[PDB]
């Protein structure tokens, strides 16, 4: 277990400090084998080396099997140029991996219902795991481009685009509950025909997983009545980013978001959550989604499924004994990292 | 006042002749000139005339001011030509009239919040028109192909066909809060910007109404947290696609929603739902869907605001007093319009 630590600016060391507190007390109760180095990522590294993602990092990224980011951005990097921004080095990040899969789970435990927007019986049970292509379709498409009297942008898929990002679902899928849905738009774009006509072969090599495919429309609104239903679900680049935003918001809270993106390259794991420069150093930023971006780690960097579904235990005990201040408690990130150890012990 | 009425089948004709009860008892009080034909459409017109938008239904439709359809489809007719089915007849019949654009609105009645999937505070004064781009973007954009590689599919827009969207939307907005939101990606793509452009300059033509732009992945997660801050929501046509869907399971129940298309030609009126074959005949299918519709032509094929709003707030009551069986209640579509004419009084 060769991790990179990346802490970035804000809130970033100070939720960081906690997942790796978390991954420290694991290694010791199982011996794992941690051995991990802090960098500098950007804007701290702007600070110290003129640039946002130093050739230390980089290389540092390169040699771990894993890295855990925290958070960058902030004002003090805010109006620099585009090219040395926090910000773009994050692009750099992930463009330097070959990562094409974001995978961003939206979960609404137990007994914290009354955070989400939807009523507490829809609530109840929300378990969703959104995998969205992130290399290709129309945001990279070509032709595109603008006149002055139109404009036009190219959705283009090609066969292992879609083979390679719906491997990582089925995957995924294997180690939760054996249920991925698609999503496409096939009853009107070609695109969508050849996404469902790849992935429900692609699904033929993983015969113990259910394959369901929906349209985009429709999965929009089960979202909303019956997310509950829904384990994983895999789609698109401009799909996945407007379904992995609304499932969300389901939680009722920023801090609970954790995320990954794999890939080729070394996987990064980091929380939905920037920086937050109002509230750091305050003592009290919510660490839940960086503790769980550490659990997505042991799980999808390292196979250990078991310790990483202990890590989200404590950690769902730990927000009904202890919340922190954003879901209304008074437990800052220190007493609240606490709690989640006291539940590992 | 001249409609042409096209009931289809299933409870198409049930819910029409509620829509029309409301019309001849509100052209009584007030004297409009309602003159209405009822003519053979989808279904029932493959039956007597073999074809589902006969010729004198053409002829029908294209001599009236406004269209007031009620619903097409079902089994009788589900396996047959793709050119001869009821439901491509529908395509014909906006196709026909040039119609680009559909608006769809999602309201929570007073009291009615308990039906939504959100928490009451949420789902509370929610109140928002889609409008939705018709006749453009990827699903109409060429090139667009599928080899055994790859596929490609092109969001194309010229700036007349968004102009003229970004239009209806402009006068929607007037009668009612006089606040658009455009809704678009014109962070990643030139359509974006493009669309974002055009829109904008539109709205210099309409200085008393506000306009604001958003991200669809944006929208999506506002349209869940806070749905009753936005009014009209306009938006090309794959978002437009996907945003009238998540708005519209907003209010709880399919029978409370009407949509209007808007165009060159004669506007057609009709319920989102289907023709309902399971509770066709059984004098239980809710007529809200269609007595809107019909206040939605008062209000945009002939202007009668004050009129379209008088219909709201009597269906707003009778939806309190006796509500139909899909909200728990137990009026027929007779003793429940019955319910609305006395408040109309
Ligand atoms: N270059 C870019 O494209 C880009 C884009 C977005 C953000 N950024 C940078 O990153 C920073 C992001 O800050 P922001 O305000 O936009 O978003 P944010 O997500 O950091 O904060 C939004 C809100 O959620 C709260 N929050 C976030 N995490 C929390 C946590 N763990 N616990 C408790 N509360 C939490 C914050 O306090 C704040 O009130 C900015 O300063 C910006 O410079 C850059
Ligand atoms: N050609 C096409 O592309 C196409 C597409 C969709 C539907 N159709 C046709 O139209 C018909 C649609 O039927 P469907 O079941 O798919 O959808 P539907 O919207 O008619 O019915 C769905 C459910 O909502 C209920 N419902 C609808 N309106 C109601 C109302 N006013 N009051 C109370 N309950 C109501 C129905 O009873 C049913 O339980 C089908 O028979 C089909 O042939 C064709």
């Amino acid at each position: 277990m060769k991790v990179a630590v990346l802490p970035g600016d804000g809130i970033g060391p100070e939720v960081t400090e906690a997942a790796l507190k978390v991954l420290r007390a694991l290694d010791e109760a199982e011996g794992l084998g941690l051995a991990y180095e802090v960098f500098p990522f950007g804007g701290a590294a702007i600070d110290a080396f003129g640039e946002p993602f130093p050739e230390p990092t980089r290389k540092g990224v390169e040699e771990a099997e894993a890295v855990l980011l925290g958070s960058v951005g902030g004002p003090k990097w805010d109006g620099l140029p585009r090219k040395i921004r926090p910000e773009t080095g994050l692009l750099s990040l992930r463009k330097s991996q070959d990562l094409f899969a974001n995978l961003r789970p939206a979960k609404v435990f137990p007994g914290l219902e009354r955070l989400s927007p939807l009523k507490e019986e829809i609530a109840r049970g929300v378990d969703v795991l959104i995998v969205r292509e992130l290399t290709g379709g129309i945001y990279f498409g070509e032709p595109r481009g603008m006149s002055e009297a139109e404009a036009w942008n190219t959705e283009r898929y090609s066969k292992p685009e879609v083979e390679r990002v719906a491997r990582v679902a089925f995957e995924a899928a294997r180690k939760r509950r054996k249920h991925v849905v698609s999503v496409d738009k096939a009853n009107v774009l070609e695109v969508g025909e050849f996404w469902r006509k790849t992935v429900e072969e692609v699904g033929r090599g993983y015969p113990d997983v259910a394959l369901e495919h929906q349209y985009v429309d429709a999965m929009a609104m089960h979202l909303v009545r019956s997310p509950a239903r829904f384990d994983v679900v895999v789609t698109g680049n401009i799909f996945g980013d407007i379904l992995s935003d609304l499932a969300s918001v389901l939680p009722g809270s920023l801090g609970l978001l954790p995320s990954a993106s794999l890939g080729r390259g070394t996987p990064v794991f980091e929380p939905v959550h920037g920086s937050a420069p109002d509230i750091a150093g305050k003592g009290i930023a919510n660490p839940t989604a960086a503790i769980l971006s550490a659990a997505m780690m042991l799980e999808h960097a390292f196979g250990l499924v078991e310790l990483a579904r202990k890590v989200e235990d404590a950690v769902a005990k730990a927000l009904l004994e202890t919340p922190p201040p954003d879901l209304g408690g008074s437990a800052g990130t220190e007493a609240f990292t606490a709690t989640v150890l006291r539940h590992l012990a």
